[PDB]
């Protein structure tokens, strides 16, 4: 009995497992409930608080995934397993892990909470990419990562009602964090220096977290990583998500009441059997259950939240990668595989369009087309394809990024952006698809610090380096290594130069601009466009 | 005849001609100069198209330039030769149609191709009298037969009541196809070719060229075609019957007055008043606009420029077409506040959303936005230097660049052999401020020569680049084709094409090909902005 591994919490004792990083042990405390199983007559509900328990809880091992949606488009393939369920699907879920030096820190340590993405459709904090050994040896990092739940058990809401009143994988975060602030010390975390990060969805969480006032005392820096609060797909209005919800409730043999006690009656699986089928309109990067502007846990919505707010004692970090939106088009788009090239024609080009965006009227989409096409070559496929890709990412991801940075920067926020370039030479997908949507996420979190791995030496000690800025900022709410000099310096980004850095194998380069022209073109006037039917 | 020079008397079908022996740097050059082609269009003749001019009796002196249409004369700058340089260089009279022939001394033995000048000015103005198309050099130095003529500018030439009888419009363009029916019938007397005629124009004059490319009795009259910064095609060179018929018919209530009663009043109306309240008919505050131009009138016009370069058929057609560098900065001190050519003209944002209205005065509140939206440079988009030079930019792209290329796309896709230049030499001795670049018209002294005369202060480098601008457009004009058959050391000048649209860089150093004409902004200008017209 190592007392290393020996902890405890509010709630009793908890026993950890010692763990094997590349270049030392890690106290590893995994499965740790923070809820009551959010089942039965609880399905929809807020969580409540996890009950103290007798003993010594086993905290050895990963909890159950919440459950979701399984991706099955591509099976037996390393770039989509990669992301699947990693352990049961079940509803009992509500368990977070915490990753420590080992021995455990001797002074406060800063604590970062990660936040899965998928979505709010899917993921897990258990995946192999968000492993937080690395981070806990090579930098002394106390890491914390949580199960929310996702799709309609995380996020399907009848707005107003009090029995599926929406955002409740948020408040899922939210006690996780709340339970990070009450026990993380018993760990040797410094429940005053807490840096929540996440990825696509979860850095849309982060970004609500942001926005909501009840999460503000719970961190005190951010980082969001290829997603926000803002744009097209992280929010709903309180109308569509009734609509959906309803419509959910038809589609399974479903007064806000009785509808609600009805869909608590079906197994899992029936809910998650018609979750892609509330839509409305054939999409992509649109995900049917996902916070909801409630009046509540989002006061307005993000945009006017973003508008208004301040952001005066708050660092942030954002930043996106090269290709954001190439993966999503072999989910949908019409001349698109990951098996072959994808040189797609001009006419699968505006039909893909109408598929990346979505709401786009006519002349909208006609726009988009318009400004997308390279007019030297107007029917290269290599460019036709490669602007598809552009589209995607750029309506929803970069700008929503830019506009993001650019707000909370105006509005006081000390603010770092980067464009990471760097595709790893294990990736699966194939090589037009660039650097994907998550993969980044490996190396942030060191993967490549695991010689059985096969990353390139080069790789490694670009690891090392994302390891420090991340660290860096969770330290400081500054990337930059506070000792050392000719770098050069990863400056804040502001409204008027608009700098932001590469992460790549190279050393840091500035860059001004954020996709300027393009999102000026997103982000002032596609919605005057919109805003005309 | 007797004691004269045997080199300078010519017959032509309306009578006989006494030209002039002028000196040029290399030699000397027969010149005849006002020929009159038709009758003069005065009293009952005011707006209708002319008539051939009756035969006349004697020798008629061909020594000296005639009158220059009746037009506005620009004065905002006194003293000022930038606009000087531009303004009538004879006396303003209706009495005005008359032409200019500049060949070699002695004449030719064979048949010289022949090149005719369209001067531009919006169509209120200009002359083929002016410093600037000085034939001289073009037939002393190339052997080219060199004819200009004087058309219809303003109201006299082309207010018009669609549908009339005593005012149809288009009659400048008229008087323009006059001219060539006398080079057809008149020019083998000089040496010229009948079957080798190259229209070439400037601005207001290359959208006449583009006017008789697009119908048909003009058809008939020339072989190739050049067109300087203009075209047939954009928001300023047509007006539609209904429209023309607003401002005319306003025009003449500014003055004092069925279409016969309105016309025959007009017609007692002192030339002066007319071109006094020229500039009062306008639909918005604008530059790049003005108030009496061709009109699609079903008939000179069988329908829009637009429509007939989209469907016409373009076999048989040789066109050179460019723009210079800066086509906007010129008009931006006419009508855009903040903007002056004795100052650097470095504006405010809010000065530039203001320039911009004024600019694209045909733009709704969406489109303007647009407009601004797409020329703001994101990165700094207070930057006065960079608002400056987007204003000129709208300006030229709007009214020159993007129709060219949109000229240029369709010609070539329907089967003309088009080629395609920007021009970006500032002259050395320019007036105008350096932030203006090279604006408008500033192309054509150079085409025409006039650096070969020692004593206009030219440099050397100028000079060398006059007399390879001239080899291109005589060689256009004689071959269809710009290059030089022999010398293929020089470097190539390709066709224009849609596939790979490549056009050259005409300045002091060797030709340099690129491609696509502004094509991401222009796809703005041709092919977005339409359709945000239509919602």
């Amino acid at each position: 009995e190592d007392p290393q591994l020996l902890v405890r919490v509010r709630g009793g004792q908890l026993r950890g497992i010692r763990l094997k990083a590349p270049g030392g042990p890690v106290s590893a405390f995994l499965g740790i409930p923070f809820a009551e199983p959010p089942v039965g007559s609880r399905r929809f509900m807020p969580p409540e608080p996890k009950r103290p328990w007798s003993g010594v809880l086993d905290a050895t091992t990963f909890q159950n995934v919440c459950y979701q949606y399984v991706d099955t488009l591509y099976p037996g393939f390393e770039g989509t397993e990669m992301w699947n369920p990693n352990r049961e699907l079940s509803e009992d879920c509500l368990y977070l892990n915490v990753w420590t030096p080992y021995p455990r820190p001797a002074s406060p340590t800063p604590v970062l909470i990660w936040i899965y993405g998928g979505g709010f459709y899917s993921g897990a904090a258990s995946l192999d990419v968000y492993d937080g050994r690395f981070l806990a040896q090579v930098e002394g990092a106390v890491l914390v990562s949580m199960n929310y739940r996702v799709g309609t058990f995380g996020f399907l809401a009848l707005p107003g009602s009090r029995e599926a009143p929406g955002n409740v994988g948020l408040l899922d975060q939210r006690l996780a964090l709340q339970w990070v602030q009450e026990n993380i010390a018993a760990f040797g975390g410094d429940p005053m220096s807490v840096t929540l990060f996440g990825e696509s969805a979860g850095a849309a969480s982060v970004g609500m977290h942001i926005l909501s006032l009840p999460s503000r005392s719970l961190f005190h820096r951010a980082v969001l990583q290829s997603g926000t609060p803002n744009g097209p797909w992280a929010t709903v209005s309180a109308g569509e998500a009734r609509r959906r919800a309803t419509l959910l409730a038809r589609l399974v043999g479903c007064n806000d009441t009785e509808l609600i006690a009805c869909l608590r009656t079906r197994p899992a699986q029936d809910l998650v059997d018609h979750e892609w089928h509330v839509l409305p309109q054939e999409s992509i990067f649109r995900f049917s259950f996902v916070p909801v502007v409630d009046g509540d846990f989002l006061s307005d919505t993000p945009e006017a939240l973003i508008n208004t707010g301040d952001f005066q004692d708050l660092q942030v970090l954002v930043g996106v990668v090269k290709d954001e939106g190439s993966y999503f088009l072999v989910y949908g788009v019409p001349g698109f595989s990951k098996d072959n090239e994808s040189l797609i024609s001009r006419a699968q080009f505006l039909a893909g369009v109408r598929i990346g965006v979505p709401q786009a009227s006519d002349l909208a989409a006609e726009a988009v087309v318009l400004h997308y096409t390279d007019w030297l070559h107007p029917e290269d496929p290599t460019h036709l394809r490669d602007a598809m890709s552009a589209v995607v990412g750029d309506h929803n991801v970069v700008c929503p990024v830019a506009q993001l940075a650019g707000r909370l920067a105006a509005q006081g926020a000390r603010v770092y952006a980067y464009i990471f370039e760097h595709r790893a030479s294990t990736l699966t997908w194939p090589l037009w698809m660039g650097v994907p949507h998550g993969y980044e996420i490996e190396f942030i979190f060191g993967l490549p610090l695991d010689p059985s791995l096969n990353y390139t030496t080069e790789e490694r000690i670009f690891a090392q380096r994302l390891m420090k800025y991340w660290t860096n900022f969770a330290r400081t709410g500054d990337p930059n290594d506070p000792r050392d000099s000719k770098s050069p310096q990863w400056p804040p980004y502001t409204t008027a130069a608009q700098q932001y850095v590469s992460l790549n194998l190279k050393p840091l380069e500035v860059r001004r601009g954020l996709r300027a022209q393009t999102c000026a073109f997103w982000n002032r006037f596609l919605p005057k466009l919109l805003s005309a039917t």
